[PDB]
C-alpha cells in the first residue's frame, strides 16, 4: 500500500510536457505510481483537484551554504516549493575554511564564527547528522579555497599555492561536492589567472564535477568573460555552468541578444549551461563598482553603521558629501542591492530555452532582495501565467527536469515511477510571488503543500518540522 496518493490534480511531470489529470503515490521516499491510482490501496488519499502535483523546484543558485545549518527549516525556500538547493556559488563556499573575519564576499555566508570547518567533509558531515528540510548538492568554491591558502590574495597564486588548494578541491569532491565554482568578478580572486582556475579545477574530470561560474565581468567585458569561460571549460573538458546570466549597466542594455547568440553557439559545441533569476537589481556586497553603483542601490546590511540597513545609497552618499562610489569605503563591509538591469534582457534570458532558474538568495541579510523569497513562484505566476513567456510546463521544467539533468542529480527533478518523491502541490491560477523588495520576506501565494524525500516538509502555510534533506552526490 502507497503511503499516501495525491489524487484528482494536474500532473506536469517536468519533461517539458503538458501537464495531464493523473494522480500520484509516494511510498516512503519514492514516487511509487503516477496515473490513474483509485484501483491502488493508499492510507491517505489526499484531494489536490484545480491543483498542479510538479517536481520539487530545484535551486540552480543558491548562497545556503550556512543558512542549511542554522536554519534548518530552510523556510524562504521550502515555502516557494524548492526541494533541493545547489550551494557553494561564485566561488563562495563555506568549507574549506577556519576563519574568523572571512573577505568579503564570502561574508554574506557568515552569521558569526560560522566558517569553523577546516575541511570540506566536516561541513558535510554536520549536514548529514542535523539534516534541513531539503535535499543539498554542494559545490566548493574557489575563493574560499584562495582565502585558505593564500597569505596574500591580490595577486596571482604561485605553483604551490595552487597545488594546496587542487588538494583540497579535490578532496571536496572525493568527499562529496559535485563541483567547484569561480567568482574572478570578486576581489578575492579578482587576481586569479585563467590558468590558476584551470589547474584548480583539473579534478574536476577524475570526480565528474561541474564548473560553475559568476563571469570574471558581465557589463563591458562580458564577451571576453563569455570567452574565458568557454575556454575553461574546452580545458579541463567538464560541463560548465554560466551563473546568474545578465548584461550590466546602461551601456550594455539590450545586449542579451549578443550574449545568447554566443551562448547558443558555444553549446553546439561543448557542454554550456546556465540560470538566472527573474528580476532586474542584483544583490551582493557593497563594492566600489561604478556600474553596480550607476543606478539606484539599497543597502541589505552593514556592519561599521548597522542603522543603514534598507536605506538609499544615494542619500546616504549625499548627506556624507560624496558619490556612492567614494562612500563605500567608509560603510564596508556591507550589503547591497542594485538596479543595474532592464527588464527586456531579464525576460530575454528567462525565455531563452536552456535557461533554468536560480534564486541568488542572501539569507543571512537583514533587509534581503526579494529574490530570497519569491523566484520561483515568480517565474510560475507572474512570467509564465500573466505575461505568457513561456507555457507553465515549459516554466516547471526550468526549475525541475532541465536543472536536475544539467546537475546530474539523479533520479530527482521528474514525477516519474522510482524517482525520488520530491513534489510540489500548487495552484496554477494563484501562485505568484509576495515578496517585493518593500516586503522582501513575504510568503508566496498558491504553494499547497512540498514533500522532500516522501515526507511532507511545507504544509498549511508552516514548516513540518521534518528534517527530510540529504546531502547529493553527482
Ligand atoms: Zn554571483
Amino acid at each position: 500500500p502507497f503511503d499516501y496518493i495525491l489524487s484528482g490534480g494536474t500532473v506536469i511531470d517536468g519533461t517539458n510536457a503538458p501537464g495531464r489529470l493523473a494522480d500520484v503515490g509516494v511510498r516512503g521516499d519514492r514516487i511509487a505510481a503516477v496515473g490513474d491510482l483509485s484501483a491502488s490501496s493508499a492510507r491517505r488519499r489526499i484531494d489536490v483537484a484545480g491543483k498542479v502535483v510538479s517536481p520539487g523546484f530545484i535551486d540552480s543558485h543558491t548562497h545556503d551554504d550556512n543558512y542549511l545549518l542554522k536554519h534548518r527549516d530552510m523556510t524562504p525556500k521550502i515555502s516557494q516549493g524548492v526541494t533541493t538547493v545547489v550551494t557553494g556559488n561564485c566561488g563562495i563556499s563555506l568549507a574549506p575554511l577556519a576563519h574568523a573575519n572571512p573577505p568579503a564576499p564570502l561574508d554574506l555566508l557568515d552569521e558569526g564564527g560560522s566558517f569553523r570547518f577546516a575541511r570540506f567533509s566536516d561541513y558535510l558531515e554536520a549536514l548529514r547528522a542535523a539534516p534541513p528540510a531539503v535535499n543539498a548538492a554542494c559545490m566548493v568554491g574557489h575563493s574560499t579555497l584562495r582565502a585558505a591558502v593564500m597569505p596574500d590574495l591580490r595577486r596571482e597564486a604561485t605553483a604551490d599555492e595552487i597545488q594546496a588548494m587542487q588538494a583540497l578541491a579535490d578532496d571536496a569532491l572525493a568527499s562529496g561536492a559535485i563541483g567547484i565554482s569561480t567568482g574572478a568578478f570578486y576581489p578575492p580572486a579578482a587576481h586569479a589567472s585563467t590558468e590558476e582556475i584551470i589547474e584548480v579545477c583539473r579534478p574536476l574530470i577524475t570526480h565528474g564535477g561541474v564548473y560553475a561560474t559568476h563571469m570574471r565581468d558581465e557589463g563591458e567585458h562580458i564577451v571576453q568573460a563569455l570567452e574565458e569561460t568557454f575556454r575553461i571549460g574546452r580545458e579541463l573538458d567538464v560541463p560548465v555552468v554560466i551563473s546568474h546570466h545578465k548584461v550590466m549597466g546602461k551601456l550594455n542594455f539590450g545586449r542579451s541578444k549578443e550574449t545568447l547568440a554566443l551562448i547558443e553557439a558555444a553549446m553546439a559545441s561543448q557542454d554550456v549551461s546556465l540560470d538566472a533569476y527573474p528580476y532586474v537589481a542584483g544583490s551582493t556586497m557593497l563594492k566600489q563598482d561604478r556600474v553596480l553603483l550607476a543606478g539606484r542601490t539599497l543597502i541589505t546590511w552593514c556592519k561599521p553603521y548597522p542603522e543603514l540597513s534598507g536605506r538609499d545609497l544615494e542619500e546616504i552618499a549625499a548627506e556624507r558629501g560624496k558619490s556612492k562610489y567614494d562612500v563605500v569605503p567608509e560603510l564596508q563591509p556591507a550589503g547591497a542591492i542594485y538596479f543595474m538591469m532592464d527588464e527586456p534582457d531579464v525576460q530575454r534570458i528567462l525565455a531563452f530555452g536552456p535557461t533554468m532558474i536560480g534564486s541568488a538568495g542572501l539569507p543571512h541579510d537583514e533587509r534581503p532582495h526579494p529574490r530570497l523569497w519569491g523566484t520561483f513562484p515568480r517565474v510560475l505566476g507572474h512570467y509564465s501565467r500573466d505575461l505568457g513567456l513561456f507555457p507553465l510546463e515549459t516554466a516547471v521544467w526550468k526549475m525541475t527536469g532541465l536543472t536536475a539533468a544539467k546537475f546530474g542529480l539523479a533520479e530527482r527533478g521528474q514525477v516519474q515511477p522510482g524517482y525520488y518523491a520530491d513534489l510540489v502541490v500548487f495552484d496554477p491560477a494563484t501562485v505568484a510571488d509576495s515578496a517585493t523588495f518593500e516586503h522582501p520576506t513575504e510568503r508566496a501565494a498558491g504553494i499547497h503543500s512540498v514533500y522532500v524525500n516522501g515526507a511532507a516538509v511545507w504544509e498549511d502555510q508552516s514548516f513540518t518540522g521534518q528534517h527530510a534533506g540529504r546531502v547529493l552526490n553527482r
